[PDB]
């Protein structure tokens, strides 16, 4: 069966876990760590960067950075991961849910002001298919209201707004390396970076409990052998990105006429954002009409999934946190959304199996 | 060098299958199988792998529940992971003295401090040797109180049969370089021996349903599953031979503990350990910091061991010690640890017993 992702295999994996097993130190915070978090600093621009267990984990850090008490309000979409939204409710804060975009499923970056309250301090913009927000408002807003900015760019890794790269633009950004991501980092793994200055000394400190105790943190240790597989894909960055920005196109260029037709809808990117490529998404009416294509799809052995289930509608979104506003574009536009196979290993001849099945349910 | 991280010889091969399974996220292939490894080989009813033992410890005080103002009670010679973790659900910590022999937390000098807002006791296994747990478990009985074992050091080892880690609620492994089954560098395992904390488990440590209620991602990745599934299978060779190179150093070492220089780790009866480390037990810190600064000019070395929290600023911020300061912080000044792991040669093991002896 043809799967929607398999892990980024660059082919010099192996040879780079053997230099970090020949070394003798496997633990966090060793060789390729280092060169790893080198790599992102002066690539993206970012004043820090150190590496997570998970994206998770460095949302989870960002939280305990900005010292957020209970009764903090964070605003933040509920079409994102509940990793997003988790790692803040632990902290004992309210989430406080904005309607996205329907163009690029972005939080509506002329909706959030309206959600600012005397206990909002935290404003988590989550950039969605490496698509990036409309940071030159939403910076501004922070700025008008003193609030702190943690990017959750899970997906924006090798992407850029305006120039600038995704995690760098806000106070705190947080960087995954799952295996359905772009770069895999081993299967798990995580990066907080620290564009503001003052929030580094703390963070070294939160990082390694106390001064690597002086105060409260945890173990934010990636093992150096999952830092050698990162590093491994660091080094073929810009090969991984290119090719799968070729085959994100084929699919654009091949449902172009559907689109057109209005018979679906396409990925939108802005003016001034740069992708990478992470996804392919597509329209469908309806619930119906996508759960329609999946079936039939996988009949024809090749696996669709949607994505991300409205946290506000969710039993715990409605316990920890609040949608504000009105729903309007977030859980509609999530039930005809279908993410289409996409990953770096994916051959041109299975991509083409691909596209004329969708040809052919259309 | 005092530590070296374990070396089997077939870690490579493991993990070139996890590659090929086209699955190294967390919950993968390599991840289930370490989990039924070490429930049926300790007697867990659920085990679960984590990012690190500090994460195990951090899901455990989720789990339980931990609200601002509940006090844990725990010894101040420990990790600092094991107060920090508590602490992050706004907890209260309560220190307990240790005893000299073993340099645990002494099972009398737990209830003093037992109040009406505490509500867990957290033991630690310190060298993989036991804590008194059937004092601690009757004690926890009486008074309605959660038993999280932090055995991050006691893998592989038993107390009156019942391996570490499985006697509580629950327990904490720890899989880092510098224990005996390291897991690729970092790695942890909860293990949730209380069936009614079951359910909840499994789902803080996926966010929900594998959202629902609160958690993290506690996941370890499948490649440090393959690294840890190679040492798993050699867990008897390891633990024989670190047993091996610890009975080297107490037959050696027994003249000098005899004549009274030193001091040799006691193991209590029905405790059996996994000789995860050899300390010896100087005057003072002056002669400790003397045979270390020697040993280091033999070019061997040898550290000592975590300040007690309890007079770390954290500690005093955090937490308040209950009773006398007996022996926590004496002991801990006159604590050192040896050279000590499973690739360690016997020519280099003889070689620092004859740098030991030649200082004294």
């Amino acid at each position: 069966m043809i799967p929607f992702n398999a892990p980024p295999v660059v082919g010099t994996e192996l040879d780079y876990m053997q230099s970090a097993m020949g070394s003798g130190k496997l633990c966090g915070d060793g060789g390729f760590t280092r060169r790893c978090q080198q790599w992102l600093e002066q690539r993206f621009g970012s004043a820090k960067v150190l590496l997570t267990p998970s994206c998770t984990a460095s949302l989870e850090m960002a939280a305990l950075l900005l010292d957020i008490q209970p009764g903090d309000e964070v605003i933040m979409p509920s079409y994102t991961f509940v990793s997003t939204a988790n790692a803040f409710v632990l902290r004992g804060a309210k989430i406080v849910f904005v309607d996205v975009r329907p163009d690029t499923m972005n939080i509506d970056e002329t909706l959030i002001e309206a959600a600012i309250t005397d206990k909002t301090r935290v404003i988590v913009p989550v950039h969605y298919a490496g698509v990036a927000c409309e940071m030159d408002t939403i910076m501004a807003l922070a700025k008008k209201h003193n609030l702190f900015v943690v990017e959750d760019a899970a997906q924006g890794v090798m992407s850029t707004y305006k120039g600038r790269a995704l995690g760098t633009i806000g106070h705190i950004g947080c960087f995954s390396f799952h295996e359905t991501k772009n770069y895999t980092a081993g299967g798990e793994g995580g990066a907080t970076l620290i564009n503001d200055k003052a929030l580094i000394e703390r963070a070294e400190i939160i990082r390694e409990k106390g001064t690597n105790w002086r105060d409260i943190g945890s173990s934010y240790l990636m093992s150096d052998l999952q830092a050698a597989y990162l590093w491994a894909q660091l080094e073929a960055a810009d090969r991984i990105n290119q090719q799968r920005l070729a085959l994100w196109q084929n699919y654009y260029d091949a449902l172009a006429p559907l689109a057109k037709a209005g018979r679906i809808e396409l990925p939108s990117i802005p003016d001034g954002c740069v992708q990478n490529a992470h996804m392919f998404y597509i329209k469908l009416r309806d619930i119906d009409d996508r759960s329609a294509l999946i079936n039939f799809l996988k009949e024809a052995e090749i696996m669709a999934v949607f994505h991300y289930i409205p946290l506000h509608g969710c039993p715990a979104g409605e316990h920890f946190g609040e949608f504000h506003g009105e729903d309007r574009y977030t859980t509609k536009e999530s039930e005809r959304l279908l993410r289409l196979p996409l990953f770096y290993n994916l051959s041109p001849v299975n991509q083409r199996t691909v596209i004329a099945t969708l040809l052919n349910y259309f």
